């Protein structure tokens, strides 16, 4: 094959941030799950190996490698790189060892290399160890010259790196030397030279760790060559000038519930292949209010005819679920009969059953999240590009300024948001007042600076509706934002004032992950 | 004096400063009929401010033929804000809506004949228009500044009623009369905010006073005390800081538990009372096993606290077998002794720091009812019971550290049941107004944050944790 990385995770949550900078840089990514068998590698040029762990391993049973994969992995000519686990790992599954690091802090963490006269530039010395001299530990540990191949230009000695760490190595699996100090954990990475290993149990994978970036494209680029790697956005537009070639001989559909994934995909891909594609709506019975058509109306007005279908269809999911608790059964559900739906819609025209490539809204991650621990080839178009990159994308389509500050919407919408009988009624109330909390939330300008805001609901039995928002860095994070009282009590007010059948308001505060990202 | 009772808030606050001077009263519900009245007298009469608004139903309707009687009686009458809306209403006048009205910070200006010409806001006053009371004798400052509270605005007046003031944006706002002493003021001056009402209330209030309640409490508690047949205790002393207090004074002249509580805060709990108390008993019945059972799966709640409730009476009658005012006013104008209620919490607080009490004995949160029982989700557990009470503590035991805490009226958790295995959170706010109003306060965001970082890492079986926030009205203070 033609491929080049390869990344292990073995719970590294920020995953999405290796291949973001991987890909940023001008590079390949791909992805696979730790506990990966080589059976699935192909004989594929690969020239690099990524590990990454951050999920201890010092109670049995932890997650890591498998012999025969590592073995291979080394090679002599193919690079190995280890990171956080990944360099515990590393570590461990060749004459290392390992125990649990002592209150460890991370954060913004300004770092230090290391080279002998850095053996005393350490103003850190005093602690995990003997006396003063600065030389003492370092005399213990191995060391080197200035320049690191893996370190160039960067103006600074000083390394910062953005990291967590609840464990930490304390032995060097073999022989490759010292390149990092840290306040509570001191030996941190070692880079190897023969095994071509270089583990930090830092983490460059951030941008709170710049010179980060700049360690990773340094990797890339200078241990392993990578020469051509691939462009992403490229991608989006390679599928489609390919595509275009072949416009009116071929039809297409498209998954529209006005996410823009969703819009911009198809509007990317219906210049030059306008009357072949069939966008069709299905209603979730759960709603932002006027949603459903607020949305059709978006649709017809960026664009005038491209076969709109639109399908109601309520009363079937809500008697769907009359009262039923489960949880992981309402995505069940739902899916069940969004996917039925679709069927039956796209089977309400009934023709050209297997000339038909469906899109959907998905980007990387989805795609990502692919291999985790009828039927026409697919055609997702956006493989490669981040949710951020697409809001550029949206941008560079000049769709409304609206559309990109969107919050994502979950799929079960309402029904997960809405924790108690789902009905029709109640159901009709919150919508409504989660406009009544949106409108004013948005009133002063912080919709575009909240990530995600959604008033969702408690079953007290009047009723109290709790509101919930969150400021999103990423994928896996999600830390909670405030709203000032100002604001705050107004709106509160407003509602119970104004909507019937509330008695109590409540307001999330948890934090990060906690990713109750929607309660249920 | 009589008050007549119609709702407001205010409407208690208006006897705590009432009661200040010598002063008197009685209570009824807005139609205190005359049943209610005989050989019986004061010399003037304090209306109730309402949220009802009269050309609007549940305005109270004040009985007219009381209202009569009323004026039978011969004697000095005091209408405040609605007072004056019902009361104009008997009359000929009548009211009209809002205009362009608001409550409070408002800064009411006076008038006359010099200050009649002195008027320079009666300017929106329809198109575009242009220009000593027994209740201002000494401020005599001829102003007047207060907290107001009208949605009602009075349009039109009476009869035979000149004003003694006009405001901004509030036209009439003041009524004097000298037909019968009448007053309707349309500005709330039972308030703290009312300087200058607290002399409404002490000369009209004299005016009406052709008494001290410390005084009073002082002389009952010693004549109680005067015949020192006195072995028997008045009440328990659950701990409450009433309780301590008139537990202390009592029983050092002279020679309670389960139900809920918080934690080692508990163990403390008795270990307070005998610290505190030297030489007296700290009975207890750590026994509360039986009823919470009673609690693993039944929750109903006027029942919820009358089963505690009975569980009380049931707890006064083991022990025994071995061997304040505002809240008796809620119950007076809503349709072995209490050993006094000529006093407010205010003053008791003062009372414990001029008796040389510990400190803390004002910055604390008495749950006073169930001790806990509202909290119950529905089922009542042992798991839930500590969970809570940790977390409850986690959450004063960062306000008494941070100093917000004792900024706060009232704080605590409640435990809601809705969030693999999971229960979650409630974190409770209010620094409160009145008896009849409670108004929570916000509490900082990078303090916040971090005690809610705190408690999300000491436990599980809390999956979120939320902070509460409702002012009181709407709903209510405990949530359940």
């Amino acid at each position: 094959e033609y491929d080049k990385i390869l990344v292990l995770n073995f719970g590294s949550q920020y995953f999405h941030l290796i291949v973001k900078r991987l890909n940023n840089i001008k590079i390949f990514s791909e992805t696979k799950d730790y506990g990966v068998e080589l059976k699935d590698i192909k004989d594929m040029n690969i020239k690099g190996v990524i590990l990454s762990g951050g999920p201890s391993v010092t109670e049995a049973g932890s997650p890591h490698l498998k012999k025969e994969v590592f073995e291979y992995f080394l090679e002599k000519k193919i690079p190995i790189f280890g990171i956080c686990y990944g360099m515990q790992e590393i570590a461990v599954q060749m004459n290392g060892e390992v125990k649990k690091s002592k209150t460890s802090e991370y954060g913004c963490t300004d770092v230090n290399i290391l080279r002998n006269d850095n053996i005393n530039n350490i103003t850190y010395c005093r602690n995990f160890g003997d006396s003063s001299s600065a030389m003492d530990l370092y005399s213990n540990y191995k060391l080197m010259n200035e320049t690191c191949c893996l370190f160039e230009n960067i103006k600074s000695d000083i390394t910062t790196v953005w990291m967590n760490h609840n464990d930490e190595v304390t032995k060097i699996p073999e022989n490759f030397y010292l390149v990092s100090s840290s306040e509570n954990c001191l030996i941190c990475s070692i880079y190897n030279k023969e095994y071509n290993i270089y583990g930090v149990q830092y983490h460059p994978e951030v941008y709170e760790s710049l010179d980060g970036e700049l360690m990773f494209y340094n990797f890339a680029y200078n241990i392993c060559k990578c020469k051509k790697q691939f462009d992403p956005i490229r991608y989006h537009e390679l599928e489609l000038k390919n595509i275009e070639k072949y416009k009116h001989d071929h039809y297409v559909i498209a998954a529209m519930s006005g996410g823009i994934d969703s819009t911009v995909a198809a509007a990317y891909t219906h210049k030059i292949f306008k009357e072949r594609f069939f966008g069709i709506f299905i209603d979730n019975g759960l709603l932002r209010k006027n949603e459903a058509e607020n949305v059709y109306t978006f649709l017809k007005s960026t664009f005038p005819d491209m076969n709109i279908t639109k399908i109601d269809a309520s009363e079937n999911f809500l008697s769907n679920l009359q009262g039923v608790t489960d949880p992981e059964q309402k995505r069940k559900i739902i899916g069940k009969l969004f996917i039925e739906e679709f069927e039956k819609a796209v089977n309400n025209i009934d023709i050209d059953i297997n000339k038909t490539f469906l899109l959907q809204g998905t980007l990387y991650p989805d795609i990502i999240e692919s291999k985790c621990s009828l039927k026409f080839k697919l055609f997702e178009p956006f493989k490669y590009l981040f949710k951020d990159d697409v809001k550029t994308l949206s941008r560079e389509l000049n769709l409304p300024e609206e559309i990109t500050n969107r919050h994502p919407f979950p799929g079960p919408g309402l029904a997960i948001r809405v924790i108690g009988e789902i009905n029709k009624h109640k159901l009709n109330i919150l919508r409504e007042v989660d406009d009544i909390f949106i409108n004013d939330l948005k009133q002063y300008g912080l919709y575009n600076q909240i990530s995600q805001a959604f008033a969702v609901l408690l079953s007290s039995k009047d009723y109290v509706c709790v509101l919930r928002a969150v400021k999103t860095s990423s994928f896996m994070t999600a830390n909670w934002y405030q709203i000032p009282y100002d604001i705050l009590d107004k709106i509160t007010t407003r509602i119970l004032s104004e909507v019937k059948g509330v008695n109590r308001i409540l307001y999330d505060v948890s934090s990060k992950p906690p990713a109750t990202i929607e309660f249920e």
